[PDB]
C-alpha cells in the first residue's frame, strides 16, 4: 500500500529526467524507443560499439514515425546516418542485426542498387534510404 | 523480499541521473518540482507547446523558493520569463492554466497595471512579476 | 502480476536516460558508481559542496577501474582532480570522508611526501596520486 506512493514518486522522477533530456534536445522519444546521438561521424563498426557501450543499439526505424525521428536528427546535424541493418550474407535481402528480415523500408527510388558490394544502409536527410559501403563517416544515432 | 533490492537499485539509479543533470546545470530541483529551460526565447503559446511536448508544463512558482529558482534561471540567461498564469477572462484576477486562482504572488511594486489588454505574466531577473502581453520573446522555462 | 510490466517499463526508461547521458559523455558508469563533472576548477571545499548539492559526493576511486575512469575525465579536461580523501588528523594515513581508512591507493612514486601540511590528494592526468594542499583550483568530479 506504500508501494503506490513509492512507485508514483519513481515514475514521476523518471518523467522529470526524461522531460529534461527531451526539452534540451538530448534525445527523441517515439513510443517506447528513445533516439539519441553523440554528434560524431564515424564508420558503421564504430557506431555499433558506441551504442553498445552506452547500453543501446545503432538506430533502426521500423515505422514511418521512427523513420521521421531519425531523419530529423540527420537533418539537424546535416549528415547521413548509418542504420541498424545489413545484407552481408546474400545481396538484396536486408536484415536487422538480430537476424530478422527487414520489414518496413523507405528506399530512395531505384535503391537498393549500384552494387554488388554494398552491405550497409544509410539514411539521407530527407529520411529515404540508400545501400552503401560500411566504411564511410556517418552520424552515430543510437536507440535505447 | 527481492523488491527491496530491486527498488533500491531503481531509486539509486534515478538519484544518479538526477544528480548528473543537476550537477551540470541541466535542471533545478525544488521539492518535488524540477525546472529546466532549452535556452530559447519565444512567445507564450510557443513556450506552452515546448513544455507540453517534453511532458511538462510552463513553469509557475507557488512558493518563494520556487520563485527564486526560476529567477536564477532568468538571470543566468539574462532574459525575462513567461510564467504559467493568465488573466484573459476578467482583468485583475490571474489564474493558473488549470483554472485555479493564483495564490502566491510576487508583483513588482505597482503591478499589475498599465493595462487593459495584458493577459500574461513575465518574471524580471530579480524575480518580481509584471503583467504583459503574450506575444513577446521570453525565456522558455518548464516545470516537470 | 502487473508489477512486472510496471517494473520493466521503469527499468527500461532508466536504462534509456542512463544510455543517453552515457552516450553524450555526461557521465561515466563503473559498476554501481556514476562519475560526472561540471567542468569547473575550484578548491577542495567548493567541490565537496557542489557534489553534495547535486546529491552525490566528491569522487574517490576504490578500484583500478574506478581510478581509470576518473583519470579519463582528468585528461579529457586536461586538469588534475581533487579526490575524496584527506589526512588532516595525523600525517601519513589518509581517510575517506566517512572516516574509514584508505585501502586502494595509486600514489605516484615517492608520494605522499613534500609535507608536512598537505592534507588533500590530487590525481594527475595519468591517474597517479599526489598529496597536496586543499586550496588549489582542481577539476570537480563527483560520484553518485
Ligand atoms: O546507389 C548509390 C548511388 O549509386 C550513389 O550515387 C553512389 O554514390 C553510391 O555508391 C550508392 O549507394
Ligand atoms: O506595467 C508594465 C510597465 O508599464 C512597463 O513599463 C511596460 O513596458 C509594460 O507594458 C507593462 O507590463
Ligand atoms: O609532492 C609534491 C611535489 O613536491 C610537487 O613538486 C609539489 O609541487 C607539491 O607541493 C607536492 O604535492
Ligand atoms: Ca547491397
Ligand atoms: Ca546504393
Ligand atoms: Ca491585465
Ligand atoms: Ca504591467
Ligand atoms: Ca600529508
Ligand atoms: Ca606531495
Amino acid at each position: 500500500e506504500e508501494l503506490q506512493t513509492e512507485l508514483y514518486e519513481i515514475k514521476h522522477q523518471i518523467l522529470q529526467t526524461m522531460g529534461v533530456l527531451s526539452l534540451q534536445g538530448s534525445m527523441l522519444s517515439v513510443g517506447d524507443k528513445v533516439f539519441s546521438t553523440n554528434g560524431q561521424s564515424v564508420n558503421f563498426d564504430t557506431i555499433k560499439e558506441m551504442c553498445t557501450r552506452a547500453g543501446g543499439n545503432i538506430a533502426v526505424p521500423r515505422t514511418p514515425e521512427e523513420n521521421e525521428a531519425i531523419a530529423s536528427i540527420a537533418k539537424k546535424y546535416n549528415n547521413y546516418v548509418y542504420l541498424g541493418m545489413i545484407d552481408d550474407q546474400t545481396e538484396g535481402d536486408f536484415h536487422y542485426l538480430d537476424g530478422a528480415s527487414v520489414s518496413y523500408t523507405n528506399w530512395y527510388p531505384g535503391e537498393p542498387r549500384g552494387q554488388g558490394k554494398e552491405d550497409c544502409v544509410e539514411m539521407y536527410t530527407d529520411g529515404t534510404w540508400n545501400d552503401r559501403g560500411c566504411l564511410q563517416y556517418r552520424l552515430a544515432v543510437c536507440e535505447f
